[PDB]
């Protein structure tokens, strides 16, 4: 029964390559980070639950060991964590790959995983819990393979737990959300993924009874005129959204004591440089890439404010919410020093009770009202 | 603050003109940054009322509710009548469930039925039932002309004026008709819509009228000819059937009524002047069918209600005492029936008179206007949903010779070669007046359409596609199918024959249309099902275990581009197509110098290449900064799941000699690197180098040319697999596998035994074993000289030396080949050289030589030295030298 199978997956792999792409047929291909999967099965069921039976979604994993001592183990724990994947009833690919580190490994996995169209075209990674007492380096690295993962067109998808990564464990997500509402912070267009993936995650029968609440940002002068404009473009993606809330007050000043605590909480990193040339700051960051210089902070002040007052908004709306979605801001190469990058990222999600996403796309369209 | 929020960034924030790909109001196009940008350094239009509701409704009713509807509820009782008109509306309804659902996905666009269903289904099927469609609804004008020609042909030879002959006039009176539609249409929508509208004040003026005159008390005439008023009665009386003639089949009213109730896309085929197609048809359509339906319903009941089935019509038939005789209760109205229904002769009646319907109406002119209103406006309908359709047809340019009639003349499309078209095919038509052997043809076509439509819903829902997000959603995936299912089994009850005609045709337009390939792409739920399927059996192909009788020959070949080493590619399909996975790789080192999406459009030219080129492969190209390191990215991540590559086929460097020596270090590390990865290692050597498709010796045939295979060590089969499976197929039949297995004279059975007579276990056949004992004698010493000379120039001369001290001289040029090693390896090395003697000798005209590999030890071994083998190994022979190691699996 094996051969008829193999021969079956192969025939309509090769007959999926005369198949165009199209927008009104695009599909989450999704890569996620989990490593060895029972250690983190939380994020594992998340992706499922959006790719089961719709797309296609592929395990991550990188090993640190030369390839003799690893291509036995390899062989025989590849299939463990396979038939681990298959009785949590999955529908997931599990591939590992050898690197000296983390970063080299999803790099050759980005580049390389899957067979013709059925290529990963989104990165799902974990929070990382603990980028504070971590070596500086390893967050250098965390935010070097999401830039790695934008630079291959990959929408990257974080995602951030209160309780943390790690018979199989159950997690929140085998459960019923219920009747709780699923907000999502449309901040900024990233081409519509944003929207898909809660799409996605409601049309499975634990999210059905989700209310889902739309917020965008306005002005407060015409929040009734712009209120109906975002809740028109929703109507004609057909996507079936409740609510459409919109925040004139998201550039006002962050609160005076929260605002210290973004600041505090950079401290460290700080390479207290924000009087010398970018030509002369360099030298000292040969072996501290990550530090960040006061000069960088200068002009990443009012961006970095406006997080801190983004999480404001989002702890006084999405206090009891069953799912949190947040648009994932773009830091730029070379301005953005890991340091500052993840800080936004620890500061847009925190002191709530968080399944928080912080999904961005490609800035591609994923979403059409169009028919061709 | 007080800013238009995105204001102080250069991210945006969402709008709907990101997303608008039509000439957005504005002069202009917001266009969302690009993530180079960010990321990096440095005409009315009508109402649903007036658009679908109206159209749709005048579709639906025609001739028959005035001429056949009374003759029906009389022949089959008010219940079975009413049960017939829920049958029919029930299909209908479903029908119109799927059309809503498909409407409401997208914005949809001028074209009608044949846009919906080739935009949802796939453009095969779309074009044929766009051909069908605009086919039957251009012969239906002529249908329903000519049927209202024979109304006002029966109304003036009721008053004397036969100009020629009941035949032959309908045609001079229909053809003027036809023409005046035509002018009419071609005025302008509007004018249509208007005419529409007059017609539609026409027919409730008709109905205003029947259901008034129903309520009078009868006249004398009037109830001589059976017309009796609201009566218990007569209305208990008609419940129960009364079948007579030959038409007093149940089928036989089901089938002349189905046709009548189907005109239900007379809305959606104008949906290019809709306001809003999306909200107006769905509603529209839906209203229209339970108008229609009511209609038919409260007709039934009242006309079954006043009129008896038999009546005299002669006013002599007054009821006196003693004189005739009753049989039923009819004489209590006084009025006696019998010298009738004992003869069954006077033709007056609800069973007999066509025209009760007249008859029982307060005014018999009013109900003519209702018909002639009825049958123009369904031809008008037929003719403008034609033309639109056969608009968006070759618009959509499917077929070859429909491109002259798509271009639309004037402001707002107006079709007019469409139109002319149509009105040209309609007179040709109408010309013949012979309809009633072509009619059952067209309904069966219509029902075809209904079939496809309703498939379609059914498919897109089932397909499930992230894409398929309609906003109707009270419709149902099994209804859609059992709508389907329904359609094609009443098309094929109606006329076996005539649905047989019209599957044939529908067919044939389908492989015509996939046979020319229309290159537009419009997504649909063909494409996502293809995926969906893919996706379904390669999990499934993931979800199975792994053991050896399962062990297939998946190959990554290092092709680079496709299009600059087709032989390589070639080979691999040979023995790979249709049998496992075979993967195309290509290392990109560069700068790259391109944005992603400069590269996703490289790699779908050259996968359009490979397409055209008939080769099952995937082609994958990765980027590094040199060749081993996309070799190695290739092994180790390439592939999905269990179907991933287990053998590297790669290409000889033929200009090792002259190039850099660290090129052939680096090909000696990847080899030795698949070694490593358990990869089966595939070395083609060409003569002539690997480097509108480009001609290549494995696709034409050979004949039978010698297939030899130089085994001389016990790799697991795979070097006899190989040409085991590369002789299976057409151009390696008549060839023979003379295996020049590596053994001794006496190990000609056992060998045979252990493969050669195991191949014929292993079913290979090999038909000669010719022993080679001669590999470890002395060659000559020319050749030996050829062998030295080539390793000269790489010759180190470390052997004057310590080991320490060979150690550091390496540490900057490991190309370099050492004296030591050669006296370490001589014995080695002079081993190859006679053993490319025997093989030129032995195989000088064979079609293809298979030798195992040399392997050479990584450190132990230089990789100049090694590459040196290689070179001297296959040197000057004629056929592709194909060089094999296999995986140390037993492979059968
Ligand atoms: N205009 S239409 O395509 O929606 C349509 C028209 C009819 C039609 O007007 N109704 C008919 O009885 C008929 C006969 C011949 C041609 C056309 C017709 C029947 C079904 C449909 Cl789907």
């Amino acid at each position: 029964v094996q051969a008829g199978s193999y021969n079956l997956a192969l025939s309509y792999s090769v007959g999926l390559n005369e198949v165009e792409d199209h927008i009104k047929n695009y599909r989450p291909q999704c890569l996620v980070l989990t490593g060895p999967p029972n250690f983190r099965p939380a994020l594992v069921d998340f992706v499922g639950t959006f790719t089961r039976n719709l797309s296609l979604m592929i395990c991550g994993h990188v090993l640190i060991g030369p390839h003799k001592q690893r291509m036995p183990e390899l062989q025989l724990i590849a299939n463990g964590h396979t038939k681990w994947l298959n009785k949590r009833k999955i529908k997931a690919f599990y591939s590992d790959v050898i690197a000296e580190d983390l970063r080299r490994g999803v790099q050759i996995l980005m580049q390389a995983a899957g067979l013709g169209r059925m290529k990963p075209n989104i990165l799902v990674v974990g929070f990382k819990k603990n980028w504070q007492s971590a070596h500086p380096a390893t967050v250098e690295d965390y935010i070097g393979i999401l830039h790695d993962a934008f630079d291959f067109n990959y929408g990257v998808c974080v995602m951030r737990m209160r309780e943390g990564l790690n018979e199989q464990a159950t997690t929140i997500f085998q459960s019923e959300q219920g009747k709780k509402t699923i907000d999502i912070y449309w901040l900024f267009d990233d081409g519509g993924l944003t929207l898909l993936i809660p799409y996605l995650l409601g049309r499975k029968r634990r999210w059905s009874k989700c209310k889902i609440r739309v917020f965008v940002g306005g002005q407060i002068n015409r929040m009734d005129q712009e209120r109906k404009a975002i809740i028109s473009l929703l109507s004609k993606f057909r996507l079936g959204f409740h609510e459409v809330h919109i925040l004139p007050d998201i550039n006002q000043n962050p609160r005076a004591e929260h605002t210290k605590r973004f600041e505090d909480m950079i401290a460290p990193f700080r390479l207290n440089d924000g009087f010398k040339d970018e030509a002369t700051v360099n030298e000292m960051r040969r072996d501290c890439p990550w530090k960040i210089s006061d000069e960088e902070i200068t002009k990443n002040r009012v961006k970095s404010l406006r997080q801190v007052r983004l999480n404001e908004i989002v702890l006084d709306y999405s206090r009891d919410a069953a799912l949190i979605v947040i648009t994932l801001p773009i830091g730029r190469k070379g301005k953005c020093p890991s340091s500052l990058y993840m800080a936004w990222l620890e500061t847009l999600s925190q002191d709530l009770r968080p399944p928080v996403i912080l999904i961005r796309g490609n800035q591609e369209n994923v979403l059409t009202f169009y028919c061709q």
